[PDB]
Formats: structure tokens, C-alpha cells, sequence
């Protein structure tokens, strides 16, 4: 997937572990997160289509993808041990990360 | 890449950071590793085929790729703040880390 | 030091972070947090005064050390390479962490 | 605790969780090494006597209880998820971490 394909997966997957009524949900959600964050880490993004990818600027850029991966991580361990309310509670925490990402570079 | 290309490039790297002296030399290899972790997150295992995606050893799995990338993570800090014996020993970490999944999945 | 103690330690730290100008500013607030969350670790707070120490309220109220412990050591890294502006926004991700354990244990 | 103290107890339940016949055993090792290594936080080994405690020699000892912490935290999710077999290959993880800050620093 593209960056842009990546990013649609997390917004979706994103509002599915707001809104989800049960774990299973939650984990699937969690599962395709972790997914295209993972395929996200090779992109490119428009603002720095000119930096060579081994750049300090690519480095701070995925740097982002380590902490929104080591979250979503945490969340499934979470979800897994039945903890319905503290897995969603992830939102929070991931959201922070996606808004971070998005001022340096989007 | 598929797995065994991504599981080259995380063999040769390691090899490169153990004779590395320099810290440029041991941050251009884990830079390396982390793409080659993040590309190997979708692969399915020979040993796994006949499993759910969903199974407890395709979860498991995955497990260890989560572990693996928040390692390199911890030793690119290190060698961006020029501790390249601490980064060195760092990337000796890891091979416990290899050595657990290919135990249970190689 | 007491629960209270270490928690007006934060406090204080998460605000010098907030109006820091420098590296050095932001290096010497997270090094005094980083010691107060490990401080804290095995206090037990008012409302969980009658709980088992092993109940799941005590878990959960230790896993929250757990994430503030990492979101500080990961902001001392970017401290470290003298990254300024993110390691302010990484104490900025503290606050979601402040305000999950507060909302169920304050 | 002192240092030793903290040392101690995270010897005694290493070896408990080699050892375990079951996850409960495993599960009261870990929370305590979690406590020894938060209480250990705030010691000043005797090779580094002589450096005040906001050193950068003082932040890499301390460096090595972050991913000792780190590595506890994960293997208590293991073991809460019922994998008593993993919670135990924990006991290859942390000892790499024993190992590194006493070749350092004991
Ligand atoms: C960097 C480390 C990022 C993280 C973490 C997340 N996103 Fe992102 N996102 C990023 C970029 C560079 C872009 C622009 C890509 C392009 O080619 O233009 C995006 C884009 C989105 C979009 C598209 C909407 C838009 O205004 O462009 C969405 C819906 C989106 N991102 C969502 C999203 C979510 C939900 C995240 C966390 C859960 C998240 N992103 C993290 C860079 C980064
Ligand atoms: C699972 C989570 C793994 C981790 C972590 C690491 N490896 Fe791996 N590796 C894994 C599998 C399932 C396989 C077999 C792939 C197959 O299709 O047969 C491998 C294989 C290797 C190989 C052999 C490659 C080949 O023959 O073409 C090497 C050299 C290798 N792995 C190295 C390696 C290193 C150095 C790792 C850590 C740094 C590592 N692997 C982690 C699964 C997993
Ligand atoms: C649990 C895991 C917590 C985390 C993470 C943080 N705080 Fe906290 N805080 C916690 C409790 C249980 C209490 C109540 C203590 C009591 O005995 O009443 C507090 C209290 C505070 C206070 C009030 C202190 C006082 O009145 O004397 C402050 C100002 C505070 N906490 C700040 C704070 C900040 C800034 C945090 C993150 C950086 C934070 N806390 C995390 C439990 C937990
Ligand atoms: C630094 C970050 C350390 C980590 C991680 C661990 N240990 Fe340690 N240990 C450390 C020091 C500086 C010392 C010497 C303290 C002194 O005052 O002399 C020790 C000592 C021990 C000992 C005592 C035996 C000895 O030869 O001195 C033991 C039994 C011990 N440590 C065990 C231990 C284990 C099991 C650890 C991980 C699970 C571990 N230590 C981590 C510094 C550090
Ligand atoms: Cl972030
Ligand atoms: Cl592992
Ligand atoms: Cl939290
Ligand atoms: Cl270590
Ligand atoms: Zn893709
Ligand atoms: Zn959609
Ligand atoms: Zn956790
Ligand atoms: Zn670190
Ligand atoms: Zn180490
Ligand atoms: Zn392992
Ligand atoms: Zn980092
Ligand atoms: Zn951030
Ligand atoms: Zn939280
Ligand atoms: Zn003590
Ligand atoms: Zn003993
Ligand atoms: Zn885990």
C-alpha cells in the first residue's frame, strides 16, 4: 500500500476501536493498525519527496511510526488480557501520536 | 522484500555492526535493519501456511518482530548520541531476539 | 520520597519543559521526573488503600508507571541529540498518561 | 533497599521464574523484580562514587534500568496471557541486560 492507503487503513481502524462494543473488535482493529504502520515505515512523504532516504529528516520522520507501532504493541497486550475500556483508552494515546506526525509533515 | 530477503539483510547488517568502529558505520546498518523488520511484519512463516492469520502462533509471531523493531529503535539512540560500543552491544541484544523466533517458527 | 512528593516533582518538571528554551533545560526537568515516576513505583494511592497489593487496581496502577517511565526515557533520547522542540512535545504525550492514571486512582 | 538489597532480590526471582512450575510463581517474580529495579533507580554504584548524580556517566548507568523495566513489563503481559513457557524465555532477555551494566559498571 501507498502512504495515503496506510493512512485510510489507521483513520478507519482508528474510529472502530472508539466505537467497539467487544475485544475481538478491538484486537482486529489493533491487528490492522499495527499492519499498515509497519508498511508505512518505507514511504516518502510529499514534504520531503527531496531528502535521500537515509537523511536525518527520514529518520525524525519515521521515528514517529516506532512510537504509534510501540503503542498499538501495548494496546493488543491490553485488549488480549480482556481490559475492553483501558484497550480503547489506547485512542488517546495513538491519537497524540497521528497529530504529532501530521504538524512536522503533512 | 519477502521474509528470507529482509532476514539477509538483518543477518549482514548485524555482521557490520559487530565490526563496525565507527558510529556513521553502526547507524547506515540499523537504519537498514529497522526497513528490513518493518517489511517483514505481513510475511507468513513456511512452518505457519496452514494457520489462521489469526492464530495464537501468527499473533506470536508478529510478537517478535514488535520486540525486534523496539530494540533497533533503542540502539539507533544510542549511536545517534555517538555511544557506539553501547549501540555495538545493543545490536547484541538482538540475537536473543532472533533466536527465539527462529526456535519456534524457522 | 511519597506519592504526593513525587507527583508535584512531575508537576513542576512537565511545566520547566513546557517554558524551557534549551536542550540542557529539558535534559536536567526529565532526569528529575525520570527518578520520581521510578520513586513512585510501589506507593499505594488513597482510593487503593483496601485492594489486595495484587488485585487487577494494582496492576493497573503500577502499568501506568510502566508508560510514563518509557515516554520519559524515549524524550531523553531526543534531549539527547539535541532535539529541542520534539522532546517538548514528547513531554507534551505525558499528559495523556498524567490524566488515564488520575481519572481512575486520584 | 540499597543496591545489593535490590541486587539480591532481582537474583532470587530470576531464578524463580527459570524455575517456575506455573504462571502465578512467574508472575509474583516479575512484579518484584519490577519493585528492586524502580527502588535501584535512585543508587549511585560504587565505580561512579566520585561523579555527581546529573552526570551523562550517572544517565548510561541509570539507562540500563530502563531496559531492564522495559523488558519486565513485557514479560508480565506474557505471563498474564497464559504463555508460561515465554514469560520464562524472559529469563534469557533480562540476563543480557544483568550482564551489559555489570560488565560496565560493577
Ligand atoms: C508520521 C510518522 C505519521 C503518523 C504517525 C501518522 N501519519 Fe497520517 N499522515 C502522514 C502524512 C505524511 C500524511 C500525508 C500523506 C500524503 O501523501 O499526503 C498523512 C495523511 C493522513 C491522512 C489523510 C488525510 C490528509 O489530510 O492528508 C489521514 C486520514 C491520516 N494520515 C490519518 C492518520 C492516523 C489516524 C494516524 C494515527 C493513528 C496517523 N495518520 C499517523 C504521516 C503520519
Ligand atoms: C520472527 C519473529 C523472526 C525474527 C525476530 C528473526 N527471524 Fe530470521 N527468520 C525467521 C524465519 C521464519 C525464517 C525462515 C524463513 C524461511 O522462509 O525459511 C528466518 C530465517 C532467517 C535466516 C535464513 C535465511 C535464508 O535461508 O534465506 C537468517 C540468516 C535469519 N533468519 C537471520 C535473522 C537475524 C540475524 C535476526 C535478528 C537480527 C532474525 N533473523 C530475526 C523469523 C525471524
Ligand atoms: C498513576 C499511575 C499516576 C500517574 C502516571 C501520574 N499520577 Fe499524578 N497522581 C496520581 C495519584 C494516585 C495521585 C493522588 C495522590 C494522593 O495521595 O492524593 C496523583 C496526584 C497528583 C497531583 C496532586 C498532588 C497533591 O495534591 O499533593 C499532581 C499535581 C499530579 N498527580 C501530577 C501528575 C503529573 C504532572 C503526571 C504526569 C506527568 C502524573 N501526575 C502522573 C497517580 C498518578
Ligand atoms: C545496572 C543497570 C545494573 C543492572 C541492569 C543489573 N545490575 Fe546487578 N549489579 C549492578 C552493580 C553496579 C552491582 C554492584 C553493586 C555493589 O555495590 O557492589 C550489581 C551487583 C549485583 C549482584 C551482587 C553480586 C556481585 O558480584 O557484586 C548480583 C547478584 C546482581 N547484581 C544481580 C543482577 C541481576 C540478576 C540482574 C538482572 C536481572 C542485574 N543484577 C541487573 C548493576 C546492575
Ligand atoms: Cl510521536
Ligand atoms: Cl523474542
Ligand atoms: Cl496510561
Ligand atoms: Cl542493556
Ligand atoms: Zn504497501
Ligand atoms: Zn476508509
Ligand atoms: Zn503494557
Ligand atoms: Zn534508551
Ligand atoms: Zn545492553
Ligand atoms: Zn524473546
Ligand atoms: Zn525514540
Ligand atoms: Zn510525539
Ligand atoms: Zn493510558
Ligand atoms: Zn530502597
Ligand atoms: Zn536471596
Ligand atoms: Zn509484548
Amino acid at each position: 500500500a501507498d502512504l495515503e492507503d496506510n493512512m485510510e487503513t489507521l483513520n478507519d481502524n482508528l474510529k472502530v476501536i472508539e466505537k467497539a462494543d467487544n475485544a475481538a473488535q478491538v484486537k482486529d482493529a489493533l491487528t490492522k493498525m499495527a499492519a499498515a504502520a509497519a508498511d508505512a515505515w518505507s514511504a516518502t512523504p510529499p514534504k520531503l519527496e527531496d531528502k535521500s532516504p537515509d537523511s536525518p529528516e527520514m529518520h525524525d520522520f519515521r521515528h514517529g511510526f516506532w512510537i504509534l507501532i510501540g503503542q498499538i504493541h501495548d494496546a493488543l497486550h491490553l485488549a488480549n488480557e480482556g481490559k475492553v475500556k483501558d484497550a480503547q483508552e489506547a485512542a488517546e494515546h495513538l491519537k497524540v501520536t497521528c497529530n504529532h506526525c501530521h504538524q512536522k509533515y503533512r
